[PDB]
């Protein structure tokens, strides 16, 4: 039982670019930093993008210029932009609420796969 749902990956090739969306229950989303993570096989998911309910924004410095994570309150919505997409972009990607201390242990979605061909 998880309270959130990804979805807009896609396969396309360098230089291209997709844009993931994650829908969350009011429960998790609402007034809450959320963030969108990648994974790749093998590795843990690492934070890329993370927006606060007063619109701040980080991102991890490899992204900047590339990505760009906003929020719709009114639908429980986080989105990612996902420009000038690399082979180092390939990953699934998931939402969730960014916690304090480490983020292990929560639940997670299913994930949105992107592929960005060699």
């Amino acid at each position: 039982e998880v309270q959130l749902q990804e979805s807009g990956g896609g396969l396309v090739q360098a230089g291209g670019s997709l844009r993931l969306s994650c829908a969350a229950s009011g429960s998790i989303f609402s007034g809450n930093a959320m963030g969108w993570y990648r994974q790749a096989p093998g590795k843990q998911r690492e934070v890329v993008a993370v927006i606060s309910a007063g619109n701040s924004s980080n991102y991890v410095d490899s992204v900047k210029g590339r990505f760009t994570i906003s929020r719709d309150n009114a639908k429980n919505t986080v989105y990612l932009q996902m420009n000038s997409l690399k082979p180092e972009d390939t990953a699934v990607y998931y939402c969730n609420v960014v916690k304090r201390g480490p983020q292990w242990g929560m639940e997670w979605g299913k994930g949105t796969l992107v592929t960005v061909s060699s």
